[PDB]
């Protein structure tokens, strides 16, 4: 019978993506999303169609607090209670905005980026070894420009280096259960609508390879790489998919 | 005019040779704890014998709260209130212990190991750059040389000491336009536990490349000063590791 | 029609396992060797026995020399000459042995170790790139995971990895505009060989968190067959860690 | 009795910095120096005149070759020579120049340059110096490139030579760890500028440093140096300290 993945953030953009390659090789998928919920549905009805039973949505902030233990284990209880099982969870859902050093509160903005960033990848990692009853892993989508962050944004950069520091912790505590932990660094992907031709021009610009952003397919195949068979001996690693971009010099 | 600086958890081991250091190399200082207050006082009285009014202590919890930022902004307030400046701060203060994947609750952990590693010295950044909106001005972390190579049950430690390092980064880049550099200290194995067995600190210490033993806290605090003098004016967002060569040992 | 790769030292070991692997997803190959003739004609044997004329051999010292870069611009014919293009590189061919501080001479060690493991594959990097719409056109260096944390009285040996890791980055960068992506897989403790003391194997499989064991070839080869593949088209100038954690460990 | 230092490449800018450094701090000097026999005579003139007989002269190429670890050799035993001992090993001497992948020197020559005396060299100094020992304070400099993973374009070998110079630092420290003798070293960002490079260039370079707009001074890097080699550093070794402003956190 068939293996079972959560994937958070995972009703659009990347995580949505990677939500459907898992699929289509063959994974039941939890679409965790926290506001948009009629893509999310829309999505699980799309693969639904495709394989009856194989998808469910579950919802839920990831936002610090002292409720977010909970949360985190319900969306991996989610899993068991749709598919009996949970294979793979990518934490792919991240809060995004800058917080410069000199009208969301201070700890506001600590609690969504490092919450999201961080915290529920840690909290959802520790749900998902304790429920362990295969080809177990984790893979945490990080940034590849994460020794080379951008002006004011202190502390998504932080969560990001949290989540390195997450993804080496728990790939030595976890080995000795067989699960891998591994992550996904994009450079520059899938930029949203809508910036304007202007800055999205200038950070295609910067890529090397291309001179073009990631789709968000190319990330997934990365994912997909690190859950499958041919990365059985693969953990603790943080695969750029970035182009180029980090080797770049200002 | 002597210069200022805020050592956080100042009152003993590595704290408060940074503390001694700085004092004796002409700061005036403000002295942070938590608990220790005894010693924070200890430690205060002792400088000011030394030089009259020029240390005071601070007391704070930096677990991360609703509070935290408050508390973060009278630290560096209370060191302009006593120096009329505030030219160095040194994030020190740090808690550490394991938190297992598989009495205090978890959000509790979260608070007080992301808290004080990471959160607390965000918002002292702030504040301290905020008061600043031939001065030397900088800010030193105190951070790990293990942090690529982490203890077994040691993940939300380890993921604090990781966003110090992210912070380092960012500060040094976003400060560098007012003059404010940035940097780490990364011991390997220091001052360990005084309870633990000498058995165990034996298996630390024989782990050291160089001299098979621990760093003194004067030896971190010797780079701090390093970090902190003219002789580091063109030095912002290096972390210089303090370990013997420990984090180059593989398993 | 078919791409085609060069795979150095690839007659047995890991060189083999990922020609093997190149030549199952449709790969014609060069299969480079030094010493290890009978082996890479054994090989080819089997490859073309699979599908005629889709391997060759091509034999050449990878030590530096004045010939050095004759020899690779001839590796690098050789595909051409068989097949008509060449795709791939995979830059695995490695001298390894240790070269204390305190009969070979120095300098022979030194032509050995840094051209086989560096000036070797920046050679060949150089002619791959000189001989070149829907292409995926790429070069897969095999790297170290244990660079950082090097092995006592290897210097050189890691002196050459580490200069390997550069020329990875470099090339990715310099390479982009052409198509060529530049990426490297970095075993940690894989396929160790029969020569070697069982208590000594045993040490080392012990160290591996994930199994308590080394990595086959092929799993090695799993990692060049995804970074050769269209699922890497966008990956350049990253090095994956194949290692099972051992990177990881502290001492 | 004074401690005695060798600093390669010390005729001029960095590496001058560097033995003036020492010198002021009471080290007897070995000024190396290839082809600035004149700026290195000059050097040892003004600072033995500040101290007599501390200061002598060495010439070496430190191109790679079958004689160079002779070459290497002799240059510690100049140190020995002249002042007895060698507590001091700054390897600062570099050529650097682009070496592009696609299409003067033959590439072999580019190689032994470039890959000579960014890394061969450094290693059989380190060996020499390690073999030629006996409260002495033992440490070996390597003056290596905060840019090294974010490297410039067309200089791979000189990248390549640089990212081995760091592969030394750490060897070197885990195995003479074991005789006291520590090996860090310095990574410079944007420091001295070449005389020739138009000013427009130069600006550019300078304009990439968030901590000033202006590349490190020489003496800023001889700061850290000596900071290495002093007694606050002696439980550091394995350690490369960037001196770089910023640049190497700033991205594309
Ligand atoms: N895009 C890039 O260029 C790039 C670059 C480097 C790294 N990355 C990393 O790659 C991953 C995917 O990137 P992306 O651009 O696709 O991300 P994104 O669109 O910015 O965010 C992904 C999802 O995260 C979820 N999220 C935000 N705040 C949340 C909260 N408080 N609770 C729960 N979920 C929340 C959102 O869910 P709802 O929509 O359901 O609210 C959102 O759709 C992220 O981890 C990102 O940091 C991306
Ligand atoms: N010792 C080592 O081997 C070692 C190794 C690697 C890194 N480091 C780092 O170097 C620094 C100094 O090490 P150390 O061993 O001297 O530190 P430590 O004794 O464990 O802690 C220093 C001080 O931190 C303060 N602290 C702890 N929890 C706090 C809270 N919730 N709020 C406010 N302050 C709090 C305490 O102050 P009170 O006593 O007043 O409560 C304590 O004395 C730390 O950042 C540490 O992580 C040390
Ligand atoms: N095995 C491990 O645990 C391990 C760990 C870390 C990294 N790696 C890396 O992964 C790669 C494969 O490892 P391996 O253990 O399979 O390699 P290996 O057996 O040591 O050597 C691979 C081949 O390199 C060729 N070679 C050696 N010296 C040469 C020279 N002077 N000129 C031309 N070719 C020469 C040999 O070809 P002939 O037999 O034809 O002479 C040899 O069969 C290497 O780059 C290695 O550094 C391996
Ligand atoms: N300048 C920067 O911005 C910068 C940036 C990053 C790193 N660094 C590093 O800092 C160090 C000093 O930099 P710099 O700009 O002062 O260096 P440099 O002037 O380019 O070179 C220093 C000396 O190296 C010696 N040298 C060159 N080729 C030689 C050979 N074949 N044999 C023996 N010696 C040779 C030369 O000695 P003679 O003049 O006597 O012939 C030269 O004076 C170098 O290791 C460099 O890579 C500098
Ligand atoms: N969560 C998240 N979203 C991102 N987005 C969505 C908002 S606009 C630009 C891309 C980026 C980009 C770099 N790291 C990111 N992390
Ligand atoms: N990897 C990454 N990309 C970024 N970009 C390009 C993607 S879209 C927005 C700016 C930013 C911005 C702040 N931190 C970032 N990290
Ligand atoms: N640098 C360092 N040392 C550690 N040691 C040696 C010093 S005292 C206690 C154990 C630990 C433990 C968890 N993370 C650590 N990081
Ligand atoms: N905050 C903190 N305390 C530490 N302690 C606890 C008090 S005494 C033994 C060392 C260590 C050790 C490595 N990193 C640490 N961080
Ligand atoms: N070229 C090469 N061979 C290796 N071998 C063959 C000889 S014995 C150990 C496995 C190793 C091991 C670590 N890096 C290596 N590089
Ligand atoms: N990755 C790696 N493994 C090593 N091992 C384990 C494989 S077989 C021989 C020793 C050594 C030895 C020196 N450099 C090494 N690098
Ligand atoms: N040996 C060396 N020389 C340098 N010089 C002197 C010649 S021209 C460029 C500046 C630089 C510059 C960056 N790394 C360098 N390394
Ligand atoms: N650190 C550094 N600076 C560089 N610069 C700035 C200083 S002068 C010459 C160009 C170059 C050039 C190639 N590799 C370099 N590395």
């Amino acid at each position: 019978e068939a293996p079972a993945a959560v994937v958070t953030g995972a009703a659009k953009r990347i995580g949505r993506a990677i939500a459907v390659k898992l699929h289509q090789t063959g994974y039941r998928v939890v679409i965790h999303y926290h506001n948009s919920a009629e893509a999310a549905v829309s999505l699980a009805d799309e693969l639904n169609k495709e394989r009856s039973n194989t998808a469910v949505v579950c919802q839920a902030d990831l936002t610090n607090s002292n409720v977010l233990p909970a949360s985190c284990e319900e969306i991996i209880n989610s899993c068991f209670r749709a598919f009996g099982r949970c294979d793979v969870l990518v934490n792919n859902a991240s809060a995004f905005y800058p917080t410069p050093l000199v009208g969301k509160t201070v700890e506001t903005q600590v609690a969504e980026l490092i919450g999201t960033n961080a915290i529920a990848p840690f909290l959802l990692t520790m749900s998902f070894a304790q429920r362990q009853k295969s080809n177990l892993s984790i893979v945490n989508l990080c940034d590849a420009m994460v020794d080379q962050p951008c002006m004011a944004f202190s502390l998504y950069n932080m969560g990001k280096h949290a989540l390195v520091g997450l993804t080496q912790s728990a790939a030595l505590e976890l080995a000795p259960y067989g699960i891998r932990v591994n992550g996904v660094a994009p450079g520059v992907s899938l930029l949203p609508v809508a910036m304007g031709e202007e800055e999205k021009d200038k950070w295609r610009r910067k890529v090397p390879l291309g001179r073009r952003e990631a789709s968000a397919e190319q990330i997934a195949d990365a994912v997909i790489f690190l859950v499958s068979g041919s990365a059985q001996y693969i953990t603790g690693s943080i695969i750029k998919v970035d182009g180029g971009l980090s080797l770049v010099h200002a």
